[PDB]
């Protein structure tokens, strides 16, 4: 089997991709963050706290003739960003682009934090990393991917992210006209639950290679591109006027300042990402200062290349027994 579905970005900033997901019979359609970088299907839902839904879908499992309750099942899960959400969990009918799974965990928000809150375009999240970080207690559930794997003409699915337009994720098939060149596959490490890899550098704009290991996560539910220190700083040095705010919590600059592009290294082959996919606009309506799009993960405690980096690729997620990623330019 096989499935495709378009992907598009929440507002003009690129700050989010949802993707339509069909759960339940009849069934319920609900617009999902997919997040290579958590492993839980949760969504918004007829349990949650009625002050904490504003404008989002509701999943409601009471008119869903499929779904079953998993009795005294609980999730809870906190985001590096301070994000969270909890509730408890059914198995029920979930399709994405054709791609069908029977007995998903859904698992049913009662509690969502703030920023899930107020922001209406997205309907929960639908996790793609190791099923080793499901929150589920007491039997960890597996994810989308992983229930369908089996049935899967190839055990991989793709990302491929617009920058201010819609993309695709395609589960089961590698599509060879979405890319140009070949595609360069490095090693993944499980050992956290992610899609953990090792960049082999870094440029600025046309600057020299800069050739230093870079271990970090491909993270589609994370906006920006956060590396170490000594590199964001090596980046903003070549953008007049950029400076590190600590009222706005890292680098901004001058709106009208010229963005060089960032190269990142995969093995032997390079990914360029153009400078304007690192412009995040006015840090505030009206202003001329602008949010950077490359940060520093020193607070994070982990390098993440999320979409920023994402975008300027077709990236395959490999689940091959020994998993590794993809990336090609496109
Ligand atoms: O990038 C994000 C959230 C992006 N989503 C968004 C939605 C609406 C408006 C604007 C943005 N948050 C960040 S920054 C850095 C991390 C992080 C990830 C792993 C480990 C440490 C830090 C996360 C994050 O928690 N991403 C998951 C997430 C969070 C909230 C919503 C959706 C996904």
């Amino acid at each position: 089997s096989t499935g495709s579905a378009t992907t598009t970005p929440i507002d003009s900033l690129d700050d989010a991709y949802i993707t339509p997901v069909q759960i339940g019979t009849p069934a319920q359609t609900l617009n999902l963050d997919f997040d290579t970088g958590s492993s839980d299907l949760w969504v918004f839902s007829s349990e949650t706290t009625a002050s904490e839904v504003d404008g989002q879908t509701i999943y409601t499992p009471s008119k869903s003739t499929t779904a079953k309750l998993l009795s005294g099942a609980t999730w809870s899960i906190s985001y590096g960003d301070g994000s969270s959400s909890s509730g408890d969990v059914y198995t029920d009918t979930v399709s994405v682009g054709g791609l069908t799974v029977t007995g998903q965990a859904v698992e049913s928000a009662k509690k969502v934090s703030s920023s899930f809150t107020e922001d209406s375009t997205i309907d929960g999240l639908l996790g793609l990393a190791f099923s080793t970080l499901n929150t589920v207690s007491p039997t960890q559930q597996k994810t989308f991917f992983d229930n369908a794997k089996a049935s899967l003409d190839s055990p991989v699915f793709t990302a491929d992210l617009g920058y201010h337009a819609p993309g695709t994720y395609n589960f089961g098939f590698i599509d060879t006209t979405a890319y140009t060149g070949s595609i360069t596959y490095t090693a993944v490490s499980t050992k956290q639950g992610f899609w953990e890899w090792t960049s082999t550098g870094y440029a600025v704009g046309s600057g020299t290679f800069k050739s230093t290991s870079i271990d970090g996560i491909a993270d589609t539910g994370t906006t920006l591109l956060y590396l170490p220190a000594t590199v964001v700083s090596a980046y903003w040095a070549q953008v007049s006027g950029a400076k590190s705010s600590s009222s706005v919590g890292g680098y901004v600059f001058p709106c009208s300042a010229t963005l060089p592009s960032f190269t990142f290294g995969v093995g032997s082959a390079r990914i360029v990402i153009p400078g304007d996919y690192i412009d995040f606009g006015p840090i505030s309506t009206g202003s001329s200062s602008c949010f950077g799009g490359i940060q520093s993960s020193a607070g994070i405690g982990i390098n993440i290349f999320g979409d920023v980096a994402l975008k300027a690729a077709f990236v395959v997620f490999n689940g091959a027994t020994t998993p590794t990623l993809g990336f090609a330019s496109k």
